[PDB]
């Protein structure tokens, strides 16, 4: 077993705050913001050995990333950015940094009670997305 197994499972989005504003800051265009903003993704997190997989499934897009903590990888985001991603587990928080075009955004995922809370930050703008078990 591992600490990381607190995140494993199938999660459904229950609330969102400031996600349109976050996407604006990231540089997502109007039409993508509208359709992505309507998405209610389910997030499936699994671990096999050292490899963590996070899959997000919705009517907008289905995406999947697999990675080893601390080891950079190339990722194509749901909004079609080509980014360099590094994911670490710091003090029980999964911290995902994406770098592209001289820009950076950080996505933190934390357990809080029966929720999985996702905080996305792009410069000064934070979006909070709350998931519960499916
Ligand atoms: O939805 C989240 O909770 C989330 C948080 C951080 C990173 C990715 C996500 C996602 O799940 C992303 C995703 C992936 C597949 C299907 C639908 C969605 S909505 C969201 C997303 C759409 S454009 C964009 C542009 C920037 C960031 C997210 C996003």
């Amino acid at each position: 077993g591992s600490h990381m197994d607190a995140f494993v499972g199938t999660w459904k989005l229950v609330s969102s705050e400031n996600f349109d504003d976050y996407m604006k800051e990231v540089g997502v265009g109007f039409a993508t913001r509208k359709v992505a903003g309507m998405a209610k993704p389910n997030m499936i997190i699994s671990v096999n050995g050292d490899v963590i997989t996070i899959k997000s499934e919705s009517t907008f897009k289905n995406t999947e990333i697999s990675f080893i903590l601390g080891q950079e990888f190339d990722e194509v985001t749901a909004d079609d950015r080509k980014v360099k991603s590094t994911i670490t587990l710091d003090g029980g928080v999964l911290v995902h940094v994406q770098k592209w075009d001289g820009k950076s955004t950080t996505i933190k995922r934390k357990r809080e009670d029966d929720k999985l809370v996702v905080e996305c930050v792009m410069k000064g703008v934070t979006s909070t997305r709350v998931y519960e078990r499916a």
